[PDB]
């Protein structure tokens, strides 16, 4: 029993984190085989950061301008190149701890674990979701840039996020490992803002299914509803539309609990309309939307 | 900025988790140097659990009755002994991945990371506190027993918890790594029940100091309180007493924010009286009590 915001074990990723220094900028890099991946902004100064021309700044640098430290050991950079907003530093040593891995791009609503690091040294792990507005609600200070997000899908690490920046509202923006930003953000100091966010409906329902599995049942009712009527209600409360695809994905949890998705939607309707009336669900007074259906099945049945 | 329930990186502990089997019972063990630590109830059957006599069950076992598996590899058990409610299995190979570590017994209110495991293989990592009633609110299924709690300050892993059992209310009980239970719990399936829980007042205050640090001030007020009047009110909402020790511990966060501990206490009183009126603090609609003063200084600024 019990239901907790749970990260993947971070050990396979810990053994890939290095420190990358360029001039006075120090930040974190990801060492896989003989390449170190990090945010290209490592090459910028303050002034540069206002309106950087990355191509131009990069061509001015030698390999030996990049100092890469794996624990105590320096790695020799033998090559450098850019892909979108990430810098790829070729090094002379392949990482002996390289796990089986892929680079994947995740969709808004999907969750991942973040290993937060400072000076190439991992300090913390937490669970996040990609918000509909393509930000993440992370916990990051100066020095965190180049920290990464991942899922573990078997023994295979799927890298999905690299941290680049904080927005003025204190949320976080970054790229996939091919250097493409999530969201309409750029790596320069101009005015940027998170767009207005929405609640991830399918995740809230998943968490309601988790609560029932853990014995928390007071919000169930005798009512059912249609997709359309529900979606009318979702839109009103700044919830994402729910699709048939979502309904399909919740199938397992529906079968296990005997609550049809549209039945559970009737529950969520009521919560949105009436509130919680002083009650909690799994110890929360708000509806949690950072657990996927997969997350719930993984934690409430298996390893 | 941001504020998250954040666990320690789990890799130093992952390299220590093994599977321990006795008869038909399989659970998790912790391999440090040439010893594997696990719950002694691994030697119990169906019948045993009501009134097990561990000494009598154990004397009947040989080394080779204990199967220990580290990933693919079997370890040879060359010794066994019991300490309190943990079994120590001596093995023929020292764990080459053994981190620098110590065993520490924690007080209620302290937080730690849990690495949940099944079959000696890690499943997830999350953050917990020792509740005042000596339980933890974990996430644990059958087979999780022998999973461990830890902190990593510096490069040294401090092991503080091993999981033994689930109580009827769905909360969790276990031991330090010397096999002493937290609280009055025993490794017998008799009727035992968690004491009524209280909120960890010092932690809530710490978290209010965190919300100030991250720019959030709406809950402050112009009032102060005595320690004693604070405690008289706190107890009526099932909050733990706050001691002078707690006040001393909050000193640094007081200095950093310019808000005296008893002024923050005044704020908490009002929050308890009023609730939040549709507002949140660091993204919560409840008062969070699973971040220590140390945790707040670690994560913030
Ligand atoms: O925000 C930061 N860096 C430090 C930091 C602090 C806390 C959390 N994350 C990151 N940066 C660097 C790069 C950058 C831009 F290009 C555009 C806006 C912001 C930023
Ligand atoms: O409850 C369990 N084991 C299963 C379990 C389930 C969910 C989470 N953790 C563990 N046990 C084993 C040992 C024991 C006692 F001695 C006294 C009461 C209970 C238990
Ligand atoms: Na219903």
């Amino acid at each position: 029993s019990g239901f907790r915001k749970m990260a993947f074990p971070s050990g396979k990723v810990e053994g890939c984190m290095v420190q990358v220094t360029c001039g006075t900028t120090t930040l974190n890099g990801l060492w896989l085989d003989d390449v170190v991946y990090c945010p290209r902004h490592v090459i910028c100064t303050s002034e540069d950061m206002l309106n950087p021309n990355y191509e131009d700044l990069l061509i001015r640098k030698s390999n030996h301008n990049f100092l890469v430290q794996a624990g105590n050991v320096q790695l020799r950079v033998i090559g450098h190149s850019m892909q979108n907003c990430v810098l790829k530093l070729k090094v002379d040593t392949a990482n002996p701890k390289t796990p089986k891995y892929k680079f994947v791009r995740i969709q808004p609503g999907q969750t991942f674990s973040v290993l937060a690091c400072y000076n190439g040294s991992p300090s913390g792990v937490y669970q996040c979701a990609m918000r509909p507005n393509f930000t993440i609600k992370g916990s990051f200070l100066n020095g965190s840039c180049g920290s990464v997000g991942f899922n573990i899908d078997y023994d295979c690490v799927s890298f999905c996020y690299m941290h680049h920046m904080e927005l003025p509202t204190g949320v976080h923006a970054g790229t996939d490992l091919e250097g493409n930003f999530y969201g309409p953000f750029v790596d320069r100091q101009t005015a940027q803002a998170a767009g207005t966010d929405t609640t991830i409906t399918v995740n809230v329902l998943a968490w309601l299914y988790a609560a029932v599995i853990n014995g928390d049942r007071w919000f169930l009712n005798r009512f059912t509803t249609t997709l359309n009527d529900f979606n009318l209600v979702a839109m009103k409360y700044n919830y994402e539309p729910l699709t048939q695809d979502h309904v399909d994905i919740l199938g397992p949890l529906s079968a296990q609990t005997g609550i049809a998705v549209l039945d559970m939607c009737a529950s969520l309707k009521e919560l949105l309309q009436n509130g919680m009336n002083g009650r909690t669900i799994l110890g929360s007074a708000l509806l949690e939307d950072e657990f996927t259906p997969f997350d719930v099945v993984r934690q409430c049945s298996g390893v």
